[PDB]
């Protein structure tokens, strides 16, 4: 370690801000949300500034380790901490500074932020919004450039498609600006698999002022149903979200917890009860449902509590996820919903594993996407299914046959994509940190991988940022 310490040591960076395992503080700084992982860095630095940052990179550089940035801290593979053991972990935590041009409607937040904080800036200084992921305290860097997912993302978009630009630290110290129209293959890998190429100092994100002050949230529960009885209510919630639900809608449907829905609509919420109407019209005679209205930033703090706090509402977790996609073009049909709730929630049962799981929503404006445009592919997205299972409580050892226990549920669904002629695609923020890099790369970034290694060839051609399983190598 002594080469990296010394040269830290003749940076500016604080020594009460540089730790190594001698440290008091070192089990608390490399403490994983992910506790099913437990990465060992070579090293945490909080830098102050901008020149420190670079000065931490040359550190890196001349002493031949990697370098991870470490933003929020809720990657499920805990890969801020490095993944990978022995990197320099670069905390960003400093770098929250929060601005809004009024000229352009444009939200800039350093790249250490996270999604509570900058919210509630943006929300109590300028009434405005930018679509987030759903839980306080997330950072905005690691959750945009996987995608993101959030109630508004239907008519808004991705965090990560909501992004006008960034400005990167590249491994030599160089910062650049990104955008579709400058730096554009930067920009290409960040959105999408950012981790593998640079440090984001400052991201600028469009926003939206809400045109009614009033949200409305939404519950369905079909009660005492049979298997063929919520599948086919699935299909008709289906055929209603692709045929007349308009984008404004969010929906999230159990997989664990059926069978139930819930959701939000963002539209003028006098239109809301003609709509919430024609989606029960085909489901059970046994279903009732529940709505009620909030003022916009309440409704943001009730879908995500605490946005306006000052601690995480989701503690550490063991857990293990696994994570698919489905597009407009081969949604599901009552064969793959079958096998999948049959085989997931249907057939879980475990005394040290809990289940969870649901279906979100997606369509809407995931038709404008193209998959040319950035790294991550996700045109025409029209689900997300997420199935996971979570240690249970007071247990601290993961289970050795957890993941195969949470992948045979979930097969009997792949299979039957495939059986279908249906892709396995995935979902950059939601990892599974089981899949092969054959898996991997091709379900989170389609065709678009060969021009990411060679991206990575010319803009880290040392390999500084190649840290967790999931880093894009060179080609
Ligand atoms: C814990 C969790 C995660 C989560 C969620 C709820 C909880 C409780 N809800 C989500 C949701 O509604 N929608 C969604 O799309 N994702 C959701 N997630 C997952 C979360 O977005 C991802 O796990 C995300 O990657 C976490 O980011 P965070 O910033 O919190 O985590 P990290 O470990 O520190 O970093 C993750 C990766 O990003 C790289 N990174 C971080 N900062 C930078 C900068 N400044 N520059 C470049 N790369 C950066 C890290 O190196 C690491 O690889
Ligand atoms: C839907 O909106 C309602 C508000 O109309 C939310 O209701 C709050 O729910 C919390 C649950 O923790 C209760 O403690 C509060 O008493 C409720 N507030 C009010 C004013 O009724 C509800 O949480 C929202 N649900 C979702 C999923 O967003
Ligand atoms: C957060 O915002 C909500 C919605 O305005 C408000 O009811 C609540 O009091 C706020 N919490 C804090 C801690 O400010
Ligand atoms: C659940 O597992 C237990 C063993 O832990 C078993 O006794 C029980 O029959 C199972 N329930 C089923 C298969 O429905
Ligand atoms: C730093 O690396 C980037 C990415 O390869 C490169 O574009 C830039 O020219 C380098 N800066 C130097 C050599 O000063």
């Amino acid at each position: 370690s002594t080469r990296l310490r010394d040269c830290l040591s003749n940076t500016s960076i604080l020594p009460s801000l540089t730790t190594f395992s001698d440290a008091t503080n070192w089990e608390t700084v490399t403490s994983p949300w992910a506790l099913r992982f437990n990465p060992e860095p070579a090293a945490v630095v909080v830098p102050r500034n901008r020149d420190e940052v670079a000065a931490a990179l040359a550190c890196a550089v001349e002493a031949g380790v990697k370098v991870s940035p470490l933003n929020g801290g809720h990657s499920y593979g805990a890969y801020g901490l490095g993944g990978v053991d022995g990197a320099l972990v670069i905390n960003m935590e400093r770098f929250t500074e929060t601005t809004f041009d009024s000229a352009k409607n444009l939200f800039t937040y350093g790249g250490g932020s996270r999604v509570g904080p900058a919210a509630t800036w943006l929300w109590e200084n300028h009434g405005r919004h930018f679509p987030h992921v759903r839980a306080n305290w997330v950072g905005l860097s690691g959750s945009s450039i996987g995608g993101g997912f959030g109630t508004t993302s239907r008519f808004l978009g991705t965090p990560m498609d909501n992004l006008d630009s960034v400005d990167v630290m590249l491994y030599n110290g160089t910062i650049v600006t990104a955008s579709r129209t400058e730096n554009p293959d930067l920009f290409f890998v960040i959105q999408g698999a950012g981790s593998s190429y640079g440090i984001i100092l400052s991201l600028t994100t469009r926003t939206w002022k809400p045109e009614f002050e009033v949200a409305t949230n939404f519950t369905i529960s079909l009660g005492a149903v049979d298997i063929d009885t919520g599948v086919q209510a699935l299909m008709d919630i289906q055929e209603w979200a692709m045929t007349e639900a308009p984008d404004t809608f969010a929906l999230r449907w159990q997989l664990a917890g059926e069978w139930n829905g819930s959701g939000y609509f963002y539209g003028n919420p006098d239109e809301f009860d003609a709509l919430f109407a024609s989606l029960v019209e085909r489901l059970p005679n046994t279903t009732t449902t529940t709505k009620t209205t909030a003022d916009f930033w309440a409704m943001e703090n009730f879908a995500a509590p605490l946005l306006n706090g000052t601690a995480d509402t989701f503690p550490p977790r063991s857990m293990y996820l696994q994570a698919l996609v489905l597009r407009k073009d081969q949604p599901f049909t009552f064969e793959s919903a079958k096998a999948l709730y049959q085989y997931t929630t249907l057939a879980f049962n475990r005394t040290d594993l809990t289940e969870f799981g649901f279906l979100d929503l997606w369509g809407g404006v995931s038709r404008d996407v193209d998959d040319s445009k950035q790294a991550m592919a996700y045109s025409n997205n029209q689900w997300l299914i997420r199935w996971e299972g979570r240690l249970a409580n007071g247990l601290t050892q993961w289970p050795a046959d957890g993941i195969e226990y949470m992948q045979a549920g979930f097969r009997p669904f792949k299979e039957q994509l495939k059986k279908e002629g249906i892709p396995l695609r995935g979902f950059v923020n939601y990892r599974d940190t089981e899949l092969s890099l054959e898996e991997w790369s091709v379900r989170l970034y389609g065709d678009n991988f060969e021009k990411m290694k060679r991206i990575k060839s010319q803009l880290d051609p040392q390999g500084v940022f190649t840290t967790h399983a999931q880093s894009i190598p060179s080609s």
